[PDB]
């Protein structure tokens, strides 16, 4: 965590806030799985300074294991934290739309077997 705008910092605030909504055991391990996969990717980065492909790399992390719901849940909670950062006045713009663009454009790296053009 470099600055106060670091993802982990804001995540903790949001986490401890949501901790009063979710079950304690659920909340703890929810953070645990988020920390386990997200932290190596974008955890120590600034929420405003996160690369579009890095957020997609988080989704990549879960999707490649087959965890489709969890990959989408990552995107969900990340965007949820992005939202929280906008509310607290840390970020004005969040690369949430960029996540979608990166996920879409990623099919230009993972090629098909036949294309839609000739």
């Amino acid at each position: 965590s470099s600055n106060n705008n670091s993802f982990s910092a804001i995540y903790k605030e949001w986490y401890e806030h949501k901790k009063q909504v979710w079950s304690v055991g659920y909340a703890t391990e929810l953070a645990k799985m988020f920390d386990d996969d997200i932290l190596p990717i974008i955890g120590g980065l600034e929420i405003q300074d996160i690369e579009p492909m890095q957020l997609l790399e988080v989704i990549r992390r879960f999707e490649d294991r087959g965890a489709m719901e969890r990959a989408n849940k990552a995107r969900r909670r990340c965007g949820e934290v992005f939202r929280y950062a906008i509310v607290t006045g840390r970020a004005k713009y969040n690369p949430a739309p960029d996540l979608a663009d990166a996920m879409k454009g990623y099919r230009k790296k993972n090629l098909e077997h036949h294309h839609h053009h000739h």
